[PDB]
């Protein structure tokens, strides 16, 4: 069946199929007592949109201006953002439009198909693969669980910083042992953080001899979400380990941050020039670790399955295996090929090239730039087929991402980074 993106209005009635009231996956943590349930929409099979602020972890529990100086220089705080039905519907339309943009090119459609079908490896109960809260969300009505529905990804609005984007895996052992875990993404399609890039096609003073200089650009929020979707793929395949750092001075992996380092998960997910010189030693160690984790799961868990059900069919489509029930073995050549695609081909820089989207040269930015607001629901500013770089308006070749473009609106903030207003 061709991949379907479900459209919705925030006021669509509950149906128990694609529209539910969802109990938070992290409902058991004491910081989440009494939160929810929240209206949720199944935009793609096993992919849910929840138009609510992300505040289900220790670092996101308080949406107010922080009580410590921990705040980041380009953060914008507003505890009231996304508390009205109109802002929730705008958020829902924005996430749906960004997903339609991602599905508009074959590389984006295949990424969405991969997240939709790549369920975490379930536990075995009475010889059958059986679902847990690591692979599902609960439809709660009053104080009763009506049903559990499969979920590989739940997309929420932003945490405390309304211009920040983050990903959280639900269970820390499955995220790195080859099983995989449900992911929650906090995403902001309307509040963007600009970046610097050298460019020469902009209005310049006549006395400037060389106009090729660093200029400010806004990111395409589809590139921002695709970045998080690559992290999601790593989380679903259980190959994410955030404890490793890449040291740019030595070219070595380390288990702690050093002077000139970057979390290795971010180095791979962003890609670009910084991932082109990774040593064969690092690449072989990553592949051998994943292969050993998968060999162990096939031997200790998949070979204990005695019940052929739809979940087993789904897992055989996710994990390349050979053999028959009770005697499966990893298909090494096909496993290596899929793993290298998910780790080294799938990244924000490679996907941005396919969509003609400008991204920065390095994951780490040299300086903070104040966030802007942009109404991406306006087709005159942002289209699903071309994003901000609309050819019929002469904005091809990344010019529509130039920050002086009229649709990027300034946000006035106070010294504490508190949101004051959008300047139209
Ligand atoms: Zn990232």
């Amino acid at each position: 069946m061709k991949l379907e993106i479900n459209k919705f209005n925030y006021n669509d009635p509950i149906d128990g199929i694609n529209v539910i009231t969802m109990r938070p996956p992290r409902h058991s943590d004491k910081i989440n007592k009494g939160k929810g349930p929240f209206k949720a929409f199944q935009v793609i099979k096993n992919i849910w949109i929840v138009p609510e602020r992300y505040n289900f972890t220790n670092n996101t529990n308080d949406l107010n201006i922080p009580s410590e100086p921990i705040m980041e220089a380009d953060a914008i705080y507003n505890p009231n953002y996304l508390n009205t039905p109109s802002e929730k519907d705008e958020f829902l339309q924005g996430v749906i439009k960004v997903l339609e943009r991602i599905k508009s090119k074959p590389e984006g459609e295949k990424l969405l198909e991969l997240i939709s079908s790549s369920i975490p490896l379930p536990l075995v109960s009475n010889g059958a693969l059986t679902l847990s809260d690591n692979e599902t969300i609960a439809y709660q009505e009053n104080d009763n669980i009506v049903s559990t529905l499969q979920a590989n990804l739940v997309i929420y609005g932003p945490g405390p910083d309304i211009a920040n984007n983050e990903i959280y895996g639900l269970y820390s052992t499955p995220i790195s042992n080859g099983e995989g875990t449900l992911s929650e993404v906090s995403f902001s399609p309307f509040y963007l953080k600009p970046f610097d890039e050298s460019y020469g096609n902009y209005r310049s003073l006549v006395n400037i001899v060389n106009k090729f200089v660093k200029r400010e650009f806004a990111p395409d929020p589809a590139s921002t979400l695709m970045h998080e979707l690559v992290h999601v793929t790593h989380n679903l395949y259980g190959i994410s380990n955030r404890n490793f750092y890449y040291n740019f001075d030595t070219g070595k992996i380390e288990t702690s941050r050093q002077q000139n380092s970057l979390i290795f998960e971010e180095l791979l997910t962003f890609g670009g020039i910084d991932s082109k010189a990774i040593s064969s030693l690092i690449i072989k160690k990553i592949i051998e670790t994943a292969k050993n984790n998968y060999t162990t799961l096939i031997s200790e868990r998949l070979n204990t399955v005695t019940v052929e059900n739809d979940l087993l069919k789904n897992i055989k489509n996710k994990i390349p295996v050979q053999g028959r029930l009770g005697n499966f073995k990893l298909d090494t050549a096909e496993f290596e090929k899929k793993l290298n695609t998910i780790l080294f081909v799938l990244n924000e820089s490679n996907l941005a090239q396919r969509f003609s989207i400008l991204v920065r040269k390095h994951y780490i930015k040299e300086r903070p730039i104040d966030p802007i607001y942009v109404n991406i629901l306006d087709d005159n500013s942002y289209s699903t087929l071309e994003g901000f770089n609309i050819s019929s308006q002469g904005s091809n070749d990344f010019q529509g991402q130039l920050l002086e473009s009229s649709y990027f609106e300034k946000i006035e903030s106070n010294a504490l980074r508190a949101f004051i207003k959008i300047c139209p």
